[PDB]
């Protein structure tokens, strides 16, 4: 199984469009050694050559630049994309899809809920149609597990994650599970088991049961601290929206990870607030020291 | 009036995310002397501090990011967009607005036909709604000028362009006017009027007339020949689709410019197929020679 990481940043990537804040004012001032990031996004394969994209951010084109496998050249007007999942109807995880419809159909894989949002309040479905067949919509069943044509050696197990679906929603009010769930892969080969999940709000007992049987643990590192907006004071919400419990603790990531040792623990989905952004940072040092990678784009991790 | 070129490729921009053409291949290749280019786009400005946005592409967050006069960093979470200005409904003209989202309220200028497809096919009004007030819809009316208040120095005059709505528009059968409109900026203070025309399907009597009394003219320039899409093998369609209306002529672009020396002509809106986003090539050298300049991203076109 091979995971690339295509983007590793979060809702306005990073640096943020608007945003002034110390990482992205310093960022831009040379006076910080860091590097840009696009939305967060990771792509899959088992043979290198069939990838299947893992939420389509809205730097969708760039990041597919940067990653010669997603363009084998095999015949004018070829991808090497064969189907998208979507863990969720996000903007930030689904406007890439638009950039792809000069080369539809694309299988994409999503829950009933989450088609049921791009059907109406972000009709990405409806849009699409009127673009080669479009998109072929693959329900992701809210119990068992799933495999794509494209990559018959990796099993997909998604399980449910507590959250809520987007303002725009018909049921923003109304959370039904399958709206924001995460993902369990499985090398059917090698019997491989990555666990990706960009967004967690508090791990449980079924949760960590199920963790430990995974190899790799990329898991979500947007805050350092529950209110990194609060003391960098550009956003209100806090440990609740885009990517929520920090990491600094008690009851944080490093803290939960701690019982993981035995197998690779990344933090991805980071927000420009996060000071874990900073190369020569304190914060920076203590993930490290942990044994927590930073993830980074153009990270390639692999299990085999 | 300050003039700056965001974008200044095409449909995919380029080299386009699915096609391995002669120019795309190529660039990819090291094998041939180009430059990349992002979504057709350029803002617009009077003080050179407040910018208004002409069509929000999807390529919006690397666009901003490469001019730094989009952030005047004058308080944390800051931008130097002060309206966006849309001159149709097409995908890859207002994709850009869902990434400035997190900045609301947006000034939107546009006509109703415009506005009904961004509250229904693509609901991009509805959607951002739910983000701090959201965007404000400014109609532009099919007659007359209007002026916004971030730059009262520049006056609009828009002018009807036969064209059709996006195919999911809810009367894409139904071609109304103001559906595509062309671009005409009068700088108040000195006089100075640039012609914008991304779009261009055929010039006539009304156009050309108003073309003479304009000191600079940004027409499109998308195919070399008016079925480049044939000949690469990549397209369909052919002088209809995505930018028509080839340079070579006759009747071509290059032709009916050759009555306008006095005055600025540049070629926006290319496509990864043109034959002129080659540097040293055949093309290139007719256009250069005829006076015409290719556009490209980074460009800063003034006339005060
Ligand atoms: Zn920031
Ligand atoms: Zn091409």
């Amino acid at each position: 199984m091979y995971i690339q990481v295509l983007g590793s940043a979060a809702g306005g990537g990073f640096p943020q469009w608007n945003c002034n804040c110390v990482n992205c004012k310093g960022y831009r001032d040379g006076t910080l050694k860091a590097t840009a990031r696009t939305q967060s996004s990771i792509a899959l394969s088992d043979d290198g050559v069939h990838w299947i994209l893992c939420n389509a951010s809205p730097d969708i084109r760039a990041q597919l630049q940067a990653f010669a496998p997603m363009q084998p050249a095999r015949a004018l007007r070829d991808t090497g994309i064969n189907a998208i999942v979507l863990l969720d109807s996000q903007i930030d995880h689904t406007t890439g899809l638009l950039s792809l419809r000069e080369g539809c159909p694309h299988q994409v894989w999503c829950t009933d809920m989450v088609h049921q949002d791009l059907t109406t309040g972000f009709p990405l479905f409806n849009m699409l149609s009127h673009w080669n067949g479009g998109l072929q919509w693959n329900r992701i069943e809210l119990e068992g597990s799933f495999v794509i044509d494209a990559c018959p050696n990796l099993k997909f197990t998604p399980f449910p994650l507590r959250s809520a679906a987007p303002p725009y929603s018909p049921h923003r009010f109304d959370p039904h599970p399958g709206d924001n769930l995460g993902l369990m892969v499985e090398d059917t080969r090698t019997g491989g088991k990555l666990f990706y999940a960009p967004g967690l709000g508090q791990v449980d007992e079924k949760l960590l049961a199920m963790m430990h049987g995974a190899d790799c643990l990329l898991v979500d590192g947007t805050l350092w601290e529950d209110d990194e907006m609060q003391r960098r004071g550009v956003g209100t919400r806090t440990g609740r929206e885009m990517g929520h419990l920090a990491q600094n603790g008690p009851g944080g990531m490093l803290e939960v990870l701690d019982g993981f040792p035995r197998q690779r623990k990344v933090l991805i989905h980071i927000n420009n607030t996060n000071p874990i952004l900073d190369e020569n940072s304190p914060e920076r040092a203590e993930v490290l020291r942990r044994g927590v990678e930073v993830a980074f784009d153009g990270m390639s991790i692999e299990l085999l």
